[PDB]
């Protein structure tokens, strides 16, 4: 029985992910991945190129419609014409949405065609994710769509800068995209609500803080720890917790209203708020980590190592920069790395980095690796421990 | 081990999926699939759909650059440096496209860093099968980018008019989708090469012609087969070799330019070539069997219906009107049912339709469902084959 | 590749068995079973069967040449050479076993022919596991062997008396099993090893002792548990071990050279030593828990209850007997169960006994079940308490 | 659910099994093996070599009932009750041994505990299968729970000789095994049922006869096949089968009552039998083929030597012996041969020989290995083709 032969397949499967931890579970997962591509005909090849991208725009859909937050509150399987009437949507189009959503997984459909939440369904409802999908569908694909007519117009050249890639055809503007999207208050929006996503896990889990630290001395009264572009704060956040018997400052840096937003969220002390440009000289002077979280990936090599150099001053010979970052292998990638590359090429001008290319560009700073801790497997981040050459 | 463990679900994934048919392999990708679905963490799913939409811009990529053509009549691995010096690409450009092609498989990378074919670079040389990738990226695209607004802006409406749905916001023009595509050149020719690729399997290979067949007789210069939007002509091809002594004349219908385009893979006798407008009255009388092949799904109800209204009058009682098309069930439909219902309600009003769906059309020609012929699994293709009520 | 699906299949069985308990281990065995004996051609039913009773045969000449002791403390391979000289055994005749023994595991044998111990090597140079095995030997074997006959002879009778059974015929005495082995000193010394065994897990993983005790009192000098037939006293020390503040004497009741075995490795307070025989009326009065475990399998209807007969005028209100046995299920009981049901029934007369059949042994010495606590699967050892009808 | 978890291993292992050929069945059957010695506990290990031995006793019991027979043409599931009736068994004794045959596949239990064939129901009711199994229980048993004392008591010596083995002790008697056997006619009786089993596949399957044939002529009237102790002629008859116009004479050379045997089941023509005592200069001159199949196993070194000796004369430079036999790997010998290597060293004081070992026999033959055909996998059978030096 080919049913039977299915099922066991699912149930071996899902014994041997939960027989693993998190990472054992992403290494099935490409394996599957993998998997279906390899058996996959030439006809379904195209057919699931031509179809994958409509889980983007439905997605868009439900969050509009609300539809993901309403089946993840609801105590019982819904009809269609029940979720139609109360979101508000068409009962033709919402039953067709649905068939399709759950055709997908985005929710489930019972033996007697209702509608309940699946774990997708509790994803998007999640603010800071379903941001993350509306900033793929509004701000990735329109740079997607432009890229190969780009590239055909300009006759391949490497893309190198952020003011000269797909961004400026794909929405008519000669600005970069960091200072285009400055204008645009719904995208600013996103980009607030997408900051309070926070990653897991972190580099505490395997940074060895107490070796790095030797016998640094926090007296008088010298930075611990200076989190720059930080954002809402997460890591200064998870140092505290993880360390709160650790002498030093711990110094959130970002910009004004960032540090704003940040501010419901942050410990009542000992954790200091200092608005503070990174393209401008670091003003905190001699602390012993310089912390650059996700920042570097999103600026070409010039533009990055001004970002360092701005820091480098501030050093004395104990001081550290910690680059926590993807750090995609000389071969084999895989393609949450490369598809990555590819995206900030199109929109950012810039580019994942392997270990050679992040110590050249370092070297260019006057810095040099002293240690790489990775925290995420298959697919690498680390915090690399830079100091003063 | 994890890369052991991954390595023996790869083996006994691939054993399982040698030892059954095509249908069964086609079961397990979809198992896959949803195993995949399930097993993703949050940030995964987001990441999935946030990056999969890439993979359709980068085979463009590929095609406008030939590079599919290239590595498939390759004899041995290339550098990305041999490609892009060979194919007129920049050497960092290159370097970057094909190791994120290599991590979605779409080519293969070699221990050295070199590159060749994959099953995928294969199936994208292919004319036919490239040509449904960039009309995938061409056609479908904008108007799934349009539907989400689209929707929005008219309180979700059930779409059931070509000439009102997201292609006239997608491409800023009142004409339905078919209508608009005949004004443009270079989409035309994309979709004649498009018409080259064949469906395997076919109806053929369960429709009992025989029993259908019973005691009809040719005399009269009558005809066997009329092939209604037959495109090349496969299904009359197909027909002849199959039963090569049935008598009966065997008519490839379809506009002008798609018979011209017929001609040079025709038999050079056997299957008569017709020009004819399936929205205009049927010319050929008391044919045993009027085919339309995935035709009427491209239409709403009313210009389905029309185009069978104008079929109907020409039947006698021993014609039947044999309708070749997807069936989706009426629970528990898969992702290329629903997504192409997804799809082509955006471009064309369209939908798929179930057997009820179906019988409710016909019945509204005066027709009556008299057995169904299923040809594929699990998503199902059928040949309905009805008669006059 | 046969290998590499081989490969594969180990992998994920091993991988599946250490993500599990020893209770899904155990499940998982006798699956692999079912599966090797649904799966053999009938040429391999018959070799198997013929072929696999050498394993018993080899195992006793390695433990008569000390072989596994030996290779259990080597600290590295052994080369066959090596083995024959140090053991004292013909060099021909030693590479032969070994090559043997490397087949079913009972060694190992490396890429250069040489030996090292296995899992069953460790195994069979555990004294009371060997002590085991010998047993099988020298006295399961040669009653299995004349039972096939025995039954012939007698036309197929029930088997229901210690003094008539395969027992007489293969050791050619009119004693029964117990009384003749306790006039042969070289099998008495093996059952002395054999006791050194503990099994695992145990009743107290699972006993209610705090609920069953409720409120009974130790006050007059009275007993909490009475061990009978308690061997090493395993039961009594697990006891103490695991409640070492619960008040009342815990005693042990064996005949007086096995007492004299225990002395060395039991507590040197608080497990009384009381020589008894379990055939003689009960002397302790009163005792909360009268414990007997693996005693009552070993009898026949007849003689169990002569021994429950011997504790009831021994018991009060509060008093109760607690059977630690073998309860197989009304269906679908597993090999270990049944196969010992056929050996006991072939050289002790008696019989595996489920929850049904101990209770109408029980009812005939005047007592009532009042719970059960099973404490492995899936064959079921649980204690069973009884109270007075 | 660890019950689901263990149906889903059972569903892909068979359809593993489905997936590949019978050699592909034994690899798997032998991984299920190793892994069940690998995954048991010490306890578990000593437990499943008390009880395996059962089966056989139990074996041999149903098959004195004629229980296996019976089952295998029944209907319907049969009770305890029934079939104790119908076989002249005690109730209680035929309920408890089916339910050990059930737990070991020898039967199957129903869910309202009835009883219905197996597959080794099947393989032990037909007539040749079931002598294999007798054969264990009478022949090699004894001699295995003889071999151990019979090793101690002489200090381990290399057994070499079939006159000096553990059979003498066993049977108490100073002849070797095959002059005993002459004078019990109960053995004989069996031995006469096993030799109507074939095996599956033959060497026919694999052996390039037309290649090793090359010109060789049967003009005038020359032999093509001479079958030395060919039994009942299996061989003959599937040569002739295969090839049945090849010309020359084919010859069955066995003992007068085994050719008398034999009779009833040759083809009416072109097999011819001739009485010959293998021990005795070879009658037949200047055949193609001398074939021993299965014959020189059974023998020391000296008398295989011996039985060579006399086909070596008759030989002409075309001649060819093939010994069609096991050839056990240098390294890595699986159980089937190294348990029939222990078996016939303590019954018939010989052995299984590897590819060197057959060599260097046949070169004190003067013989020479020209070629080596496999026919069976893992475990290796093969026919040897050797010629004159
Ligand atoms: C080699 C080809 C592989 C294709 C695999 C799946 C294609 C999925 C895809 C949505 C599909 O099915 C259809 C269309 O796009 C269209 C259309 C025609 C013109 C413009 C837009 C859409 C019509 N009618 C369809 O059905
Ligand atoms: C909850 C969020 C989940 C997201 C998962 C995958 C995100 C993949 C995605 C290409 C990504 O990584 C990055 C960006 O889009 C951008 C950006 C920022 C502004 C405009 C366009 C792109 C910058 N820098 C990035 O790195
Ligand atoms: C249908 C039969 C199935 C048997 C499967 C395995 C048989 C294993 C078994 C040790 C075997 O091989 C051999 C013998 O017992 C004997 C023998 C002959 C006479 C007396 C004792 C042993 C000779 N020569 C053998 O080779
Ligand atoms: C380390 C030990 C491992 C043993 C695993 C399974 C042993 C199976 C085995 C048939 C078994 O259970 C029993 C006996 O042999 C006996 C006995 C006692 C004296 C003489 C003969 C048999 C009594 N009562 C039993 O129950
Ligand atoms: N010029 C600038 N100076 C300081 N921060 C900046 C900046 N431009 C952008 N940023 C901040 O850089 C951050 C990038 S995303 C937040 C990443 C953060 N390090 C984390 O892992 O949690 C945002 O908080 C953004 O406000
Ligand atoms: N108005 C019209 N009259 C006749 N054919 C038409 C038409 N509009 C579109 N077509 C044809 O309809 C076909 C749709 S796709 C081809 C499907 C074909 N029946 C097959 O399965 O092989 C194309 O060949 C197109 O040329
Ligand atoms: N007549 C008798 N009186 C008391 N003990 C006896 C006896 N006959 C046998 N025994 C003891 O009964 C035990 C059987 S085996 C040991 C079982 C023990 N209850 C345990 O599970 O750990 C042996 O210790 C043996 O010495
Ligand atoms: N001295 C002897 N001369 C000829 N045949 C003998 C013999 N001693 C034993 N045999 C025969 O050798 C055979 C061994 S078993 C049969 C094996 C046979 N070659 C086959 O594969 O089918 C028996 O048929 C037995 O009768
Ligand atoms: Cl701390
Ligand atoms: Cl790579
Ligand atoms: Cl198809
Ligand atoms: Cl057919
Ligand atoms: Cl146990
Ligand atoms: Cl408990
Ligand atoms: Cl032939
Ligand atoms: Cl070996």
């Amino acid at each position: 029985s080919n049913a039977e032969t299915v099922a066991a397949i699912k149930t071996l499967i899902q014994q041997l992910a939960q027989s693993t931890d998190q990472f054992g579970r992403a290494e099935i997962n490409d394996a599957l991945r993998e998997l279906q591509y390899s058996l996959e005909t030439p006809f379904d090849t195209v057919m699931r190129m031509s179809l994958d991208t409509a889980q983007v725009a439905v997605a868009r859909i439900g969050s509009d419609l609300g539809l993901f937050k309403h089946l993840s509150q609801c105590a019982s399987p819904q009809s269609a014409e029940e979720l139609a009437d109360h979101l508000g949507c068409g009962r033709e189009l919402m039953s067709r949405l649905l068939r399709y959503m759950a055709s997908v997984r985005m929710v489930q459909q019972t033996d007697d065609i209702k509608y309940i939440s699946s774990n997708i369904t509790q994803t998007l409802a999640v603010p800071g994710l379903e941001a993350g999908m509306r900033h793929a569908f509004e701000n990735l694909w329109p740079v997607l769509m432009a890229l190969p007519d780009f590239l055909a117009e300009r006759k391949y050249p490497d893309i190198v800068d952020a003011k000269d890639t797909a961004f400026q055809k794909a929405f008519n503007t000669d600005q970069d995209c960091f200072h285009w999207l400055a204008t645009q208050p719904t995208r600013i929006a996103n980009f607030k609500v997408l900051l309070t996503d926070e990653r897991t896990p972190n580099f505490l889990s395997t940074f060895p803080l107490e070796k790095e630290l030797g016998s640094w001395s926090a007296e008088p009264e010298k930075a611990l720890f200076v989190d720059i572009g930080g954002g809402m704060g997460h890591a200064c956040i998870r140092l505290r917790e993880k360390y709160p018997n650790q002498p030093g400052r711990v110094i959130l840096q970002d910009l004004p209203p960032v540090l704003q937003a940040a501010q419901a969220t942050l410990p009542l002390s000992g954790i200091e708020s200092m608005p503070h440009n990174f393209h401008t000289p670091q003003p905190v002077q001699g602390a012993k980590f310089y912390f650059l979280r996700l920042i570097l990936r999103d600026f070409p090599d010039h533009q990055a190592l001004e970002i360092l150099q701005n820091i480098v001053p501030a050093m004395d010979a104990e001081s550290r920069i910690v680059i926590d970052d993807g750090v995609p292998p000389e071969k084999g990638a895989r393609w949450a790395e490369t598809g990555t590359d590819i995206c900030i090429m199109s929109a950012l001008g810039s580019k994942e980095r392997t270990q050679r290319q992040w110590e050249e560009l370092a070297a260019k700073a006057g810095l040099q690796l002293q240690a790489l801790y990775q925290y995420t497997w298959p697919v690498v981040n680390a915090a690399m421990v830079f100091s003063l050459q």
